[PDB]
């Protein structure tokens, strides 16, 4: 059992999941009682999309040791690729009354709350797991999120830059600020953040048409002319960079070309 299931780790370690799969099989046939060959069997698959067979095996795997925090957060893992939530919600909880000191299951509740819409939660469980372990970028980032939807800008920003001190590549951290300082009214430091994730993204169309938005709502209608050509040389089938091109024209009361982007608009959506 165990040289072949020691087989087996060695092509999945080298990230050969197909041989992998075979020497687990191979051990379980000598040992159908090793809930380590059930549960690695469940990754080899988890590690290909193979979700179902994943979700299978490690079900097996809790049958043997339903003690097992990791096959319950993996069984979660399983279930929040495939888009279930609520059942990654359920396992992920039966994993942290096992090994409540996790920081990755405490996260990944947050994050399968935080998809279900109940920031709220995200938030108790993004704290948890940020006491327990700091030094991700990534939940500072997604806590700032989290708040951001509860509409606590002030709490955003302080999260954010938390990502950002520990991550200052982070586009997407940056972007966030500048919402932020958006709607706490600080349109000048919104476009400083903006432009700073755009140093980082400088092929997003949509971070162009952003700052072009900015520009346009602070009526600078020449930066936002500029802004939108170069979301639009990114994106020419962007409807919403067309029309918002149209209107800077509106605004400074050149109607003709309002129309010619009006019309370019509403060629590629005509709904609105
Ligand atoms: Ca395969
Ligand atoms: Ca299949
Ligand atoms: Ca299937
Ligand atoms: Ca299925
Ligand atoms: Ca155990
Ligand atoms: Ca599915
Ligand atoms: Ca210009």
């Amino acid at each position: 059992a165990e040289a072949w299931y020691n087989l087996g780790n060695a092509y999945y370690k080298q990230g050969d999941y197909d041989e992998a799969i075979e020497y687990y099989q191979k051990a379980l046939e000598l040992d159908p009682r090793s809930a380590e060959a059930w549960y690695n069997l469940g990754n080899a698959y988890y590690k290909q999309g193979d979700y179902d067979e994943a979700i299978e095996y490690y079900q097996k795997a809790l049958e043997l040791d339903p003690r097992s925090a990791e096959a319950w957060y993996n069984l979660g893992n399983a279930y929040y690729k495939q888009g279930d939530y609520l059942k990654a919600i359920e396992y992920y909880q039966k994993a942290l009354e096992l090994d409540p000191r996790s920081a990755e299951a405490w996260y990944n509740l947050g994050n399968a709350y935080y998809k279900q819409g109940d920031y709220l939660k995200a938030i108790e469980y993004y704290q948890k797991a940020l006491e327990l372990d700091p030094r991700s970028a990534e939940a500072w980032y997604n806590l700032g999120n989290a708040y951001y939807k509860q509409g606590d800008y002030l709490k955003a920003i302080e999260y954010y830059q938390k990502a950002l001190e520990l991550d200052p590549r982070s586009a997407e951290a940056w972007y966030n600020l500048g919402n932020a300082y958006y709607k706490q009214g600080d349109y000048l430091k919104a476009i400083e953040y903006y432009q700073k994730a755009l140093e980082l993204d400088p092929r997003s169309a949509e971070a162009w048409y952003n700052l072009g938005n900015a520009y346009y709502k602070q009526g600078d209608y020449d930066e936002a002319i500029e802004y939108y050509q170069k979301a639009l040389e990114l994106d020419p089938r962007s409807a919403e960079a067309w029309y918002n091109l149209g209107n800077a024209y509106y605004k400074q009361g050149d109607y003709d070309e309002a129309i010619e982007y009006y019309q370019k608009a509403l060629e590629l959506d005509p709904r609105s």
